[PDB]
């Protein structure tokens, strides 16, 4: 399928457009292009300050009949350095011109803050709630005390930073792992490199007639994780969604275990 099923029963499309901050219009143009190309999952974050621009792109898509709201999966998030959680969600919804989010994520120094998230879930303002950047240990601690378990833990995960421990823990507990920076970042790559240049990935890409980035994304999807590639290039945006009608054979998948980790 082109989705995973969360512990709430909702479907999360396995490819979404990741979030970042750019110059005026760049992110909105990417959102528009991505949805027109077939993306049904857009990741956002209030820290980037650009939710109003994303909301304008989504409003254009809906008014043009590209997609209905119900067909989209829209995530946003808050990072706290509890009373401000519903105000922040309230503000994200206003900027995005939405009545609900499919997913709302939080990070905090970890619990009353999760209790606030649970209230918003119960109210339907966030159809699923989860966390950002929680290790196995912190996710387990939260699971031990929460009434509503997190649906998602969104973390950096790519072939050079495979999150093997968290991956297994999410499998055992039913929390879904969404991979941000799925095409790598220098700070989580061996010797500050580029994981798309790893010879194992290039070799597999060459065998299958795919780009290195397509291979990296398909690996994460085969591991059971959704992915949030970022690109402003329409050809790459298209390639990055073309990760469903083929697979990495098991013998080649096994080679990912040899990629040096940061």
């Amino acid at each position: 399928a082109r989705h995973f099923v969360l512990n709430t029963g909702a479907k999360i499309p396995s490819v979404g457009l990741g979030s970042w901050q750019s110059d005026p219009g760049v992110v909105g143009n990417a959102v528009y292009a991505a949805v027109k190309a077939g993306y049904r999952h857009i990741d956002c974050a209030r820290v980037y300050g650009n939710e109003k621009e994303i909301g304008l792109a989504l409003k254009k898509l809906f008014e043009e009949g590209v997609v209905k709201r119900e067909d989209m999966f829209i995530t946003s998030k808050l990072w706290n350095d509890p009373e401000d959680v519903p105000e922040a969600l309230n503000d994200s919804l206003n900027d995005l011109q939405l009545e609900y989010l499919d997913l709302y994520l939080i990070h905090w120094p970890f619990p009353a803050t999760w209790g606030a998230m649970e209230k918003l879930y119960d109210a339907g303002k966030a159809r699923a709630i989860g966390v950002s950047n929680f290790s196995s240990k912190k996710l387990g601690d939260l699971l031990a005390v929460a009434r509503v378990p997190p649906a998602v833990d969104q973390v950096e995960c790519h072939p050079g930073w495979q999150q093997t421990k968290l991956h297994s823990f999410c499998q055992s507990t039913g929390v879904h792992l969404t991979a941000y920076s799925p095409l790598g970042s220098p700070g989580t790559t061996w010797m500050n490199g580029n994981v798309l240049k790893e010879p194992i990935i290039i070799s597999i890409a060459e065998k299958l007639g795919k780009t290195s980035a397509q291979v990296a994304l398909r690996w994460n999807i085969q591991m059971g994780h959704s992915v949030l590639p970022k690109s402003t290039n329409e050809e790459r945006i298209k390639q990055n969604l073309d990760v469903y009608d083929w697979s990495i054979p098991d013998d080649l998948l096994a080679k990912f275990s040899e990629i040096k980790q940061a």
